[PDB]
């Protein structure tokens, strides 16, 4: 409907693919050749599908910060014959606020989904399930099961990717530029 719209729909025609673990389906944002990402929940394992192709897990490492601290953020890399467009320098380099986000979702339960969530906090600190989580982003929308994975963009930039809610407000784990350096 915008210029915010306009930048989220070309990341999502490009740079995602549906993801199926044993524990659902997700959005998965690819940033480079055969590397993507996911929130930590989905427990990848050694097979992944990918577009309902059964892929080989050539590598999957779940963030942590040097505290030793969850960052929620799993990186995959997949044994797909084909490659991503490199968005890294769509990434931010530091922990920030943000106006005007979009959250963006394509499953085959919630295709083509576009959601204006609006101020975007550096949240911080925030029991995740349970589990101490740190670099979280906040919005206040109340985003429901389906969403996880969901990618959050401002104009010009891909921030981060969605990992929970309380019903009232939604919760997305930053990515930084330097999670994927090569
Ligand atoms: C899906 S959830 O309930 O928000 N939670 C995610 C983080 C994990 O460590 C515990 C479970």
């Amino acid at each position: 409907m915008g210029p915010g719209f306009d930048f989220a729909q070309a990341i999502m025609k490009k740079n995602t693919v549906i993801a199926r673990t044993e524990k659902g389906e997700f959005t998965m944002l690819g940033v480079y050749d055969r590397v993507a990402v996911i929130p930590t929940h989905a427990s990848v394992g050694e097979i992944i599908y990918i577009n309902d192709v059964e892929t080989r897990v050539l590598d999957a490492c779940a963030l942590r910060d040097l505290t030793d601290t969850n960052l929620e953020i799993t990186i995959v890399k997949l044994d797909r014959n084909q490659k991503f467009r490199d968005i890294r320098h769509f990434l931010p380099r530091c922990e920030d606020d943000y106006n005007d986000a979009v959250l963006s979702v394509h499953t085959s339960k919630f295709p083509n989904m576009y959601i204006p969530v609006g101020q975007v906090t550096n949240y911080g600190f925030l029991n995740l399930g349970g589990t101490p989580t740190h670099r979280i982003l906040m919005y206040n929308f109340p985003t429901r099961a389906g969403q996880c994975g969901g990618v959050v963009t401002t104009t010009g930039k891909v921030i981060g990717i969605h990992v929970g809610g309380n019903g009232a407000q939604g919760f997305a784990a930053m990515l930084l530029h330097s999670y994927f350096t090569d």
